[PDB]
């Protein structure tokens, strides 16, 4: 009944902490972008959010490439309220 969350990678971008859970949801700050629902490859897709207000629910898109240590490189808003998160990790090599 209770979620397991990973490593919490955490970084400021734009002003505000993005967080990821990793396999739970990812965050700004305190607002939601989207929520763990599938794992894509070595992508994660997090979705149904916190609402954007400008656009439909948010989301969050954390593409990993894998790497040494978790980092988040950089998060962009270059989809529809859905935030690319560009991230890597050794975790993530398998």
């Amino acid at each position: 009944y209770r979620a397991i969350k990973g490593m919490e990678t955490k970084r400021e971008i734009g002003g505000y902490t993005y967080k990821v859970v990793f396999y739970e949801n990812v965050f700004q700050d305190s607002i939601l972008l989207g929520n763990f629902a599938s794992q894509e490859g070595n992508v994660l897709k997090y979705e149904n959010g916190q609402s954007c207000a400008n656009g439909p629910h948010r989301s969050a898109i954390v593409t990993v490439e894998c790497g040494v240590e978790n980092e988040i490189v950089s998060v962009l808003e270059a989809q529809k309220c859905e935030y690319l998160i560009k991230m890597k990790s050794p975790a993530a090599c398998s």
